[PDB]
């Protein structure tokens, strides 16, 4: 990971120019070129939380440095000057998840089920290296707005550090460990699977919360099929949509205990992946 003097980044990203900034890099030297050239970054600002001191601070980056895969945003540098505190990631090309599957259509097109499937799997890779033994970290935030998208389609977990998702022990106790990700985890896909965002006020009493207005239908195959977004119709097999729908009610299961882990679903999703357009 390499450190950036704050003059650095202000050449790189047209002097800090306006979610956060835009930038550029000579990708073998990493530093400032002009503007459409070599590599694109985005840079970070960061204010000081909870008083964190700079020896903590460029630790957390450290162990943040050691988690590098292929869906997680790839960090690539830091600065730390006059109280300056900034991050470098790759800049995704093509943003969050969110502007590829809500958004006022007519003129807009949202994602395919080829790539609702194969994103849904990379975020399960993401979250399920985050689980994995020798890493241990609850990502927490697991949400459409932190599933981000480079110029390929590849779906990668937002910056982490070291609402409408909320697990039930969560809401209930305040509780938050890998379960509750994996809860949120189970909203997103039928975020993914449904087109419709996970919490919306302009949706009638008690059906507000996504989970809560798919309920009735997660009850049975035709009725499964239901709440498949119909500007879909038929990219997928029933089965396929089905068996997506089937992931995230085990992932939403009341008890914690009872939702499956990442790598579980991970296997599950790569399944659907692997025989997608085939009967199999």
């Amino acid at each position: 990971v390499k450190s950036f003097t704050f003059n650095e980044l202000k050449l790189a990203t047209r002097n800090f120019r306006p979610c956060v900034f835009k930038g550029w890099l000579d990708e073998s030297t990493l530093t400032p070129t002009k503007p459409g050239t070599g590599l694109v970054i985005a840079v970070k600002k960061l204010n000081q939380e909870g008083f964190q001191g700079h020896r903590e601070w460029l630790t957390e980056i450290n162990y943040l440095g050691q988690l590098s895969h292929p869906n997680l945003v790839k960090l690539i540098g830091y600065c730390l000057e006059d109280e300056h505190r900034l991050l470098v990631y790759e800049f995704m090309q093509k943003g969050s998840l969110e502007n590829h599957l809500f958004r006022r259509g007519a003129y807009f097109k949202p994602l395919p089920w080829f790539l609702r499937v194969n994103v849904a799997l990379d975020a399960a890779k993401g979250l399920a290296f985050l689980h994995s033994d020798p890493v241990k970290v609850i990502y927490r935030d697991i949400k459409a707005s932190n599933i981000l998208l480079d110029a390929d389609y590849n779906a990668k977990l937002s910056d982490f550090g070291l609402y409408g998702y909320a697990a039930p022990e969560y809401m209930s106790s305040g509780h938050l460990n890998a379960r509750s990700d994996v809860y949120s985890f189970g909203v997103l896909l039928l975020e993914i699977l449904s087109g419709k965002r996970a919490l919306d006020h302009n949706r009638p009493a008690k059906e507000e919360n996504l989970v809560d207005w798919a309920r009735p239908y997660l009850t049975s195959k035709r009725k499964v099929l239901l709440i498949v977004d119909n500007r879909l119709d038929t990219q997928y097999l029933p089965e396929e949509a089905v068996r997506m729908a089937s992931v995230a009610v085990q992932c939403l299961s009341f008890e914690p205990k009872s939702r499956p882990t990442m790598d579980q679903v991970v296997r599950a999703l790569q399944q659907l992946q692997d025989n997608l357009g085939k009967p199999s």
